[PDB]
């Protein structure tokens, strides 16, 4: 069951957060923030920028001060304030979940039941290992004792996008403060919103100040500017692969700092001739078409065997035929708007590509509405490798149906690819599980399911999707700094 | 390619190895080492008893004395004498597959391509875990330091069986040894020979006195004086369920040392349907008759779908009666004797216990041969639950073939055992491999295949087939005793 | 901040827990509970027995089948509700620490800020590690695919002492709960009622019916009857060293269940000629004396250095004689009565010995009240390592002093015990502190410092103060069943 | 006892190492080798550019592509291969050992038993490494299965620095080749010589085609067209501080390739007035003085209280001027030349420096000999922190020694530097230790020692002294790829 929403939702957040207080920018400049369901400004917020970082920046470093409360706390009590702030979220679960889906677009339904639940169960998952991650007593060489000690990296600057607002920030703060280090979070311009509300409710919960530091702004202004912070010692970025580039050479222009990239995907979906064609049908479709199809790991190639090609895609064509468009916070709702204007026009542009190089136009292909940014689900078919939609990453609501014939066929085309992020495989044949499975270059492989998402596992991107892992005990290591100490003993005995 | 065999190898060891040097027995009794395949008697060999015992005890422990070579000796080290080992035994390797056969009665071909093959990985898996085994760095409550040191558990007491007798002692030395402990190892009366010229390599391979001391002789007076001993840390075990019971009693009765056991088995090989006939029958087939059945994980419950039980049945009667049984040193022997006379009797005493019970005899069922402890591959089919040939152990070339129509049903009769060593599962389909590998309750669960041991995984049993898990990075477990250290700091932090 | 406590509180709970439903004994039965502050009957509890048990098993059993809501609940849900316990068990702090207090004897400040503070962080750490105890994917060799699944060892027998009723109750279920187990616990028939009220808050978490049946009674009719079950998997224990053994025994001689022992000890407390004087005098006392010394990791050999054993043992004396003794319910009282008639005169009887045998008394020596079983705080002088008092663990208020010369001396001395859960070592030297921490034979090391209890690093004993660890990563092992399941594959690939 | 070296070693190897086969440079260029003893030209080495490096790309990707040997072979066979070239070095060491103080400069007792010993254990750690990586099964939530498999990076660019020209490949051969990848190396044109051999043995080692290739050349040239290759797809470098920023601009500028760094440092050496002051003396001598004090982690700071400060200088000096520089071929030379002229130049310039900032020449400072690039050992005293000396890392044998107060005092200053690579503390106190030890912002902090390399525990820094860890099991992250696999299964138990 889902409790009725409010489709206008207060703001009651809407500065910079830093030391558990709010300011305005140095500027005293603001920006707006749409809806994209009507297109209209929902409310200004303070555009950070460069001098607003440092002030970020200089809270989270004090914060971090050897002999500071968050340095002396002890580990278990990261633990519970990482769960105290769960508790908070869901006691405003209703309230976060509306004010997610004004300014995202998302339905309020999926809001509530998917992206509020999963942002629990991550800061309860990482609530778990604030004192479980331990360091190593090592059996080195002489009369030695030697051991490593699992420290915090310090000030970690984070940049994240809009298509998981909530999400992706729980996704950063997550393991970050389970592990004892500060941050500056820079959240997308297109949607500051919810993420400041919890801001509210992490000084709630009772963090010190300068813990967390929220900045929203623009990416060249408030981003730069973490990325290339000399007192920035860690840096998370996911979005765009062109960002991901600057992100890098920031860091290594600036102070060397450490950095972990995901950068989206064109994530194949292998659908073997004898798999459940049904579940493969209805699986496939939410691959592609999740969350308005923006997400990273979106199913954008759906490669399908001959022998079933046909009647695969009659029901895919179906099946987005049926899925309905409209307002994100009527029940009934199973695709919103897409996130901005600029996103919009970006999509269509695709689809006019996808018309252009020769793929078969079998339903929508155009807007969905007159007001907002609604975009009717599309669906190519016959798409070749070569072509524009099957190559770059699309982020709407746009399907790409290839065609193959042998197993080792589809592995080579699958892998044929600069992205790595995730793939699938449909099949009940346990030898092509495991075939598949090894063979597809990509750092998630789902079988005989898609969107798999748990705290537990780790998710990352193989070649230029990214770098580095999220979520589960490997979410740990990029924000931990091994120091080894060896001490000199009288005499070492085993 | 296999070197041909000595098929009268020269014995050079036969006494007590304690502190690198050849004792008698303090009473200067000696025991008969019996040929399988001849029913002749190889040579005398010093049986230990009680205060031979005791002489191996206080020697092992005085190797183990703190600021001992043994003790101080670096973890590195110790892998580099475990590397050294196996190249001793790899030299030797042509002339100890000899005197396996000779004594143990297996082909001598299994010999030199499989026991001593494992028994080198074995070895070598091993050495290179002595250096990595490492200790903890914890996040302790409070201002103090915790740290965990991995200590040797002691003076380990090995007691180890006739099926395989280099390499169940490989399994015992290997993991011990590079965890630092030592060892009073009592290996069985049947096959004493190859594990005692082992031990002249150990004093080669420059492991100081005292590190590894092993005592043959009799399970009453040897074995039991180990499991009793007051000195005695921890005491591994392979061998009947019977004795397993003792040595864990004389262990709570003496000074609670800490105990391992793994006490074969009666595990179930289910054939689905859909499984590649030729294959699930070939495998089936080795699953059993393997080292002439004398195997704790052998297949011992061959359950078949009904659908294929006509076909399957069949095909496995072909196949036993093609077994060439005969002289181990013989290329085209795929079997041997038993190990002795005792086991001869006692697997003859199955067969008429399958007959009388019922049980359909296809095949064999009686002696192979005038000479020796051979026995024919014997066949039982249309065998139920209650039958005693599908409750106990046979130990021997018996076969016994169940069958069943769901897997529902299955999984119930498979696990309705208090045993619980292994259990297979051949099949094509994903969900059916999945589903049965969870729900079999056995140590070690195969797919599509059977009896594959390597040194980095884990094999032990479930119920009454035994405790704890030898092979892989668990075989450490038992042999490293924990230590918490935790100190006091001016001032901790993160 | 202490609540003011319910002096005698109401008794909600007096039966066997089973299937979250309330049961008297099959034999109608009951004992009686006395509060050792006046000797007088609290109230009649259900004595459960064989029959009592049986019903218990059974219970679990059934929550433990394949399919069902215990085992098909996702892992991070059973953290889920060891966190709900936690918050339940805090609600119910104020009338949980009197409870114990009335029934135990120990203060109730004590009671409040210690005792049921550790138990919520334990039950708050584990339920974090229900959703990350890893099994592993293995590089076997040749094309398979390896992998081991970490599943729960089944039906848990965890039979536990008098001492800390709840910490001990909590100590046992949150590794066994956040593991997926099911439990059959026997609480002590000197403090039931605790543990049993916890029992209604387990139900109250949410915890299906049977995955937690706690059955009070005597140890030779309950406890044995558990021990020796055919049909508990696992059996946990915390006691005497007697008892100890025919647990094991039991064990041995019924269906070869895994055992893991904590059997008391005479833990060593060595100060160094440089240690901080006052610090060491207030942690000595305190490591002998707290919870009126019935602790198992008692510092009952208080080793000092001759250069400064006059002036610590006239500290150490003027300390015990300022120990206020009295009502529990007082603020002011630091110690209260034994846990009962038994306790009180052998510990009396330990100090007639001490007398005897020439150990100089300090101070007390005697009862400390009329009513109750109150003991003065006792310290002896001069004691030799061959005397009773140094050897025999006495569970009471009585205190060993000893004195030495050399470092090499005191570690021969401190090590020469059957006994090895726990020992410290005071000094102001790193070398020293190295030394003695790496030489001493015990579980656990403090290091200026003693009783450092932390959910997050083990304790267990050496020797014969038991097996296995409790607390931590490792007090998951012994409640961790491990599944190798090797799968073949077409192709194995790095 | 050293085998009396070749002073004229033979050079067997002098071009482009790639498929195991000897290959000029493309354009047949070749550029000078110089003995830094003697300023004469060893011999000529193809001169590798962009075109060599892309042949020795596409190399190492064929022997990276699914189903080759290299991939197909098993975990445990890696090992093999790493044992079996540990073995032909250590053959061939005595002629290496030479080789290297050939072109290096470094003392032929020091090259014999230090740098080749270190070679041998860290080849040989990495071989035990390799089956033993681990990968996880996951408890993820609702019906599936998930697990993770460590998978091998892929084609790694290793570009190396010339202090220590056989450890440097060791370090980045042995976790490179134990987790499964393939190697394109670009060791220093400085010295080329070793490394090209070593190449040889890999061959000889049984190591197929491709697996590792060297190329020998310039960094703007060889080295750059590695960093912004298209198809490599990580990078580890150890260097200048300079080139480590081209290097991770590079990355993000081409592919993305995961990056890990090593860029010197300016290491404190605390020295407590509690101190011993021979032990401290002689290791504070060591610390900055090894290798021509040509070393990352070099005590370039030494840190001495003003209590002992006066002594403690007065014997160092004496130290300095007490060790022999000469021929590295002769036994008693302790210091042999700086590796080249560029060097060479530099640390003069840093002494000239050094003495027109106020620092206090105490002995050396300038050239010790005629021929050769050898410096006298320079000890500068009361240096302050802002002084260049005392902030730039010198690389040569220029010795550093600043005056403090109190502990408080030292920490800040310190930990005051945008390096941090190492860190030392000589001190009797148990809480000094401490405190310091988890105070200091450095990757390694030795404690009464300096220096202490094992294979065992990771070494790498903090800041901008780099990132990421090489030796120990952290050596491994940086060279695996986690891949997770999540399937559905009918239905999830634990
Ligand atoms: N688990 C396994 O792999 C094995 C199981 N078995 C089973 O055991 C049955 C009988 O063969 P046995 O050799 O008699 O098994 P067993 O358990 O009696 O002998 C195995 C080892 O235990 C020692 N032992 C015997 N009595 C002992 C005692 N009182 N205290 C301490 N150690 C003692 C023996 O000397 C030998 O070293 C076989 O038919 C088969 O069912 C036999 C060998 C191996
Ligand atoms: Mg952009
Ligand atoms: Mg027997
Ligand atoms: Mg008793
Ligand atoms: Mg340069
Ligand atoms: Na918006
Ligand atoms: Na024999
Ligand atoms: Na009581
Ligand atoms: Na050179």
């Amino acid at each position: 069951a889902v409790p009725a929403p409010n489709q206008q939702p207060e703001v009651f957040c809407n500065q910079i957060f830093i030391n558990n207080e709010w300011h305005d920018a140095v500027s005293r400049k603001t920006f707006p923030t749409v809806n994209p369901s009507t297109g209209e400004v929902i409310c200004q917020v303070a555009e950070g920028d460069k001098e607003d970082v440092d002030k970020a920046v200089k809270a989270a470093r004090a914060a971090f001060q050897l002999g500071s409360p968050w340095r002396r706390m002890d580990a278990s009590h990261r633990g519970r304030l990482l769960n105290r702030l769960a508790d908070l979220i869901e006691r405003d679960r209703t309230y976060l979940a509306a004010l997610e889906t004004l300014d995202n677009g998302k339905p309020y339904v999926i809001s509530y039941l998917v992206d509020l639940d999963m942002v629990l169960k991550c800061l309860r998952y990482y609530a778990g290992w604030a004192d479980k991650y331990h360091g190593k007593t090592i059996p080195i060489d002489g009369d030695f004792f030697s051991y490593t000690r699992h420290e915090p990296v310090g000030v970690c600057g984070q940049i994240i996008p809009w298509n998981f607002p909530l999400l992706m920030q729980a996704w950063k703060l997550g393991p970050a403060l389970a592990t004892g280090n500060v941050v500056v979070m820079k959240v997308a311009e297109q949607t500051p919103l919810t993420a400041l509300y919890v801001a509210n409710l992490i000084k709630e919960a009772g963090f010190p100040p300068g813990v967390v530091n929220i900045v929203p702004g623009f990416g060249p202004t408030a981003g730069a500017a973490i990325a290339s912070h000399e007192d920035v010692d860690k840096v998370a970025f996911t979005g765009s692969t062109e960002i991901g580039r600057v992100i890098q050479v920031a860091a290594g222009s600036s102070n060397l700092k450490r950095v972990t990239l995901e950068l989206g995907g064109k994530s194949p979906n292998i659908i073997m001739s004898d798999a459940d064609m049904d579940w493969a049908v209805e699986q496939a479709h939410f691959a592609l078409f999740f969350n308005q199809g923006q997400c990273s790991c979106a199913g954008s190639r759906t490669f399908v065997q001959e022998d079933i090609y046909d009647e695969f895609v009659e029901r895919s064509v179906a099946r987005a035929k049926s899925r309905v468009v409209g307002n994100p916070f009527d029940s009934k709702t199973e695709q919103g708007p897409q996130v901005d204007e600029t996103q919009f026009k970006k999509i269509l542009g695709y689809i006019n590509t996808g018309k252009q190089e020769g793929a078969k136009l079998l339903c929508g292909g155009g807007i969905a509405a007159d007001r907002g940014y609604f975009i009717q689900p599309t669906v190519f078919g016959d798409v070749q490798d070569g072509m524009t939609i099957a190559k770059e990453e699309i982020f709407g609501p746009v399907m790409q149906i290839l065609k193959f014939k042998t197993i080792e066929e589809v592995v080579g085309r699958a892998n044929n690819s600069t992205y790595g992020l995730a793939a699938a495989v449909f099949t009940k044949d346990l030898d092509k599980a495991n075939y598949l499975s090894q063979a597809l270059q990509a750092g998630t492989v789902w079988v005989n399911c898609y969107d798999v998402f748990g705290a537990q596992s780790p998710f990352g991107g193989y070649k230029m999707s990214g770098s580095g892992r999220e979520l589960g005990e490997y979410g740990l290591q990029a924000y931990t700094e091994v120091k080894t100490v060896t001490v000199k003993v009288p005499q070492k005995n085993s």
